[PDB]
């Protein structure tokens, strides 16, 4: 399989609708209204199969303050594979697709991941941050502590010391 | 289908070849007349850069990236306008339409709002074509936290997309290297 590159924009309203469902059910419940909105914005890679969508992951742009410089970031959205399609490696798939939109248009990629998914990052190049993460909240730099040990970089043109401080931007819901 | 010739194509930046992609630079950075900085170039960079071309030129472009704009406590899914311009031997012809009516569609098929700041010039164009100004002050959350942003003040656009926005209101844009707005 080989994913193909789509824009929220460019998405048909089946299509969208498509997507929401495949993610919510993959994360078995466990994906909000604001999870979705995160989702949105940027570059879906979608993996189908005779008219169904089997996998899908998007990259939405936002800024990491990283050493005083807002770093101009490709975050992942959600990474889902239909549960009867796991163990197939469709998700290096989606991945590839990703990295190719990271390389060409950010300086880094950035995603938050849960214990399990941490050994396929890691496989990829992606490096788990072991700084102090926070947000840059309305009311100021506010400490992440909940997402600590979940964060992965993946540095496209820059070197990384990946023990300082990174701050994403602000927005509803989980920040990471 | 007919030949799509000066309809505005949609292109992400990482799908820009490197010729294109200089061709733009080029050509944007020339339509400003100077005033267009490395730091202005790296926020047309990320997103859906509209394109027309001729003859295998770039002769408009438009980019819309994505960021948020903070409205009453709330960070809205913002489509933002950068290196709106048309080549100056193309000027005159109505193609900037030709990009806007590809720079609203991403918004109405992507984003809670599209926004732009404007030059005095282009302020008509913008709210001809339904864009509100903002008339509530300007600031950006900067990391020691907000701050005004006074200079840009009357100079900000916006276009919600099936959002009510009071567009009295204080309007706080994200932080970045550079104009923030
Ligand atoms: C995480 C996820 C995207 C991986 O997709 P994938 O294409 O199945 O990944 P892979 O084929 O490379 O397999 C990854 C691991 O999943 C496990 N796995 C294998 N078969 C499985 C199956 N039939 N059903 C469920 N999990 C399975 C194994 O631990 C496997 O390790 P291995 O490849 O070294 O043997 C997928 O499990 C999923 O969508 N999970 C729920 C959503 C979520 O957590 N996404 C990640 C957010 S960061
Ligand atoms: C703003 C700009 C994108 C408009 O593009 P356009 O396709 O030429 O727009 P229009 O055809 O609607 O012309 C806009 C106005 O420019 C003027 N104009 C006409 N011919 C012109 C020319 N040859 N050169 C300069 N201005 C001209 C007229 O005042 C016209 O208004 P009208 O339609 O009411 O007569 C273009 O002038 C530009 O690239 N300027 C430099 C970059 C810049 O300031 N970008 C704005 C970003 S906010
Ligand atoms: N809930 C659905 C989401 O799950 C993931 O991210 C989320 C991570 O899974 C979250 O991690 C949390 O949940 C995971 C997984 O259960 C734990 O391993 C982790 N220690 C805990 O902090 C982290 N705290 C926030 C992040 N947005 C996906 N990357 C995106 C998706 O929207
Ligand atoms: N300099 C190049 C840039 O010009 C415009 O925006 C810029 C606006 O033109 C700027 O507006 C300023 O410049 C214009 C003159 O162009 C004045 O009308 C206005 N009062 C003044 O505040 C505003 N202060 C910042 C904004 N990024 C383009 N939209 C984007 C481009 O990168
Ligand atoms: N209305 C326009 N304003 C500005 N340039 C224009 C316009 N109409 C035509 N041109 C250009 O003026 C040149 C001559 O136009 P044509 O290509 O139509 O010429 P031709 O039909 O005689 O072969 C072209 O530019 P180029 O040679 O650098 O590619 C063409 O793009």
């Amino acid at each position: 399989h080989t994913a193909r590159l789509v824009h929220t924009a460019d998405l048909d309203s089946e299509t969208r609708q498509d997507i929401r469902q495949m993610v919510t059910g993959a994360f078995a419940g466990d994906f909000t209204e604001t999870d979705w909105e995160h989702t949105l914005g940027g570059m879906h890679a979608l993996i189908w199969h005779h008219g169904a969508i089997i996998a899908h992951a998007a990259v939405i742009q936002r800024r990491l303050i990283y050493r005083g410089n807002a770093l101009r970031c490709g975050y992942v959205e959600g990474v889902a594979v239909r549960a009867d399609w796991r163990g197939q490696r469709l998700v290096s798939a989606l991945l590839d697709a990703v990295e190719q939109v990271m390389r060409g248009a950010y300086q880094l990629g950035a995603l938050s991941s849960s214990a399990r998914a941490r050994r396929l990052y890691a496989s990829r190049g992606w490096l788990p941050w072991h700084g102090p993460t926070s947000v840059l909240a309305p009311t100021g730099p506010v400490r992440t502590p909940d997402d600590d040990g979940t964060v992965f970089v993946l540095p496209i043109d820059i070197s990384l010391d990946t023990s300082a401080e990174l701050m994403c931007d602000w927005r509803a819901g989980d920040v990471w």
